[PDB]
This record gives structure tokens, sequence and C-alpha cells, in this order.
């Protein structure tokens, strides 16, 4: 059936990794305005890699969502410890899914928002990350359970590019589960544009 209206955002079922993240007490929300956004395949632990983007964010003054397998140890308290002092206004979820379909819908982020994920096989490393790897949006609200991703910057044609892709993948799928989670990935790329 037809959806009623227009743009919500991408959706994804991962939230906050820590509470004192929460930047809107009343609704137990995180509100980030014009944030850049961090895709990170493998999971952050090291405060060691870290540091050059988070250094470079605090520098430029935009907000930050980091979404990466798992976001724990010392690299999520220091992310806690930053945000406290108001060096660095950032908020830090997990990846949603996992396995191919982890790192499938991280690239549908990074497409949306322009943003370039660091994967290791592509001799990528965190701590070389810039700011031309991040993404991003205009506006991430993150509750307990979600993460919402309003309007990426990415360009329109990969976009584009990236829904056909799917659409290749739906019509060659073999059953109406495989159907329905890939129309699901559409369906997210589309409530973000």
């Amino acid at each position: 059936g037809l959806v009623p209206r227009g743009s919500e955002g991408m959706q994804f079922d991962r939230g906050y990794l820590s509470p004192y993240f929460i930047n809107k007490p009343e609704t137990g929300e995180v509100e980030l305005e014009s944030p850049f956004i961090l895709l990170v395949d493998k999971k952050i632990s090291n405060i060691r890699e870290l540091l050059p983007v988070l250094e470079a964010v605090a520098k430029a003054g935009k907000p930050l969502l980091i979404i990466a397998e798992d976001v724990e140890g010392e690299a999520l308290a220091t992310l806690v410890v930053n945000t406290m002092r108001g060096i660095v206004k950032v908020a830090a979820v997990k990846a949603p899914g996992f396995g191919d379909r982890r790192k499938a819908m991280l690239q549908d982020i990074a497409t949306l928002t322009g943003g370039t994920v660091i994967s290791e096989e592509l001799g990528m490393k965190l701590e070389k990350a810039t700011l031309e790897d991040l993404g991003q949006a205009k506006r991430v609200v993150i509750t307990k359970d979600t993460t919402t991703i309003i309007d990426g910057v990415g360009e329109e044609a990969a976009i584009q590019g990236r829904v056909a892709q799917i659409r290749q993948q739906i019509e060659e799928a073999t059953s109406d589960y495989d159907r329905e989670k890939l129309q699901e990935r559409v369906a997210k790329l589309a409530g973000g544009v």
C-alpha cells in the first residue's frame, strides 16, 4: 500500500550505547543537529584508534554519530567523558544487523550520507580516518531502542544506484523472507533522502 507521508528518516533498531549521550532529558532521546557520521566495520575498543577522528571532529565543532559493530571499553568511556565535559557532542550506537547484512546495511548508510565505511580490507585504519570519510545528515534522533537518520547528504545518483542494485537482488532472491528483508533496506534508504 501507499505510504501517505514524506521522509520520516532512515530508522534502525539500535539505541544509544550510554545514557550519558541523552541530549533531551524530557523524552530520553539523543538529538544531534547536522552531525558527522562515522561508519566502522569492526568494533571500537582501544582509545588509541578513535583519537585522530575525534580531535578532528572536536576541532570542526560539529556533533558526531558513531555506528560501529560495537563501541566499548575505554573508547566508549572516553566518548562519555568528553561528551559530559562538552568537548565533543557525540553519540554512539551499534551497526544494525550482523553478518553480511550488517555490512550491507552499513554501506547503505554510507551511500545515504556520503560517508565511507572504514573497512580493514580496503587499506583503511580507524586511526587514519579523516573528515572526508565521515557522512552527514540534517538531524539524527536516537532513542533507547532506535536510531533515525534524517536527510542524508549523499549524492542522489549513488543513492538511486544503491536502490537499483537492491532491486536487482530482490528479483534474484529465492524466498519471501529474503525479498522482504531487501525490500526493508529500500524503504530505509527512501525514508532518509
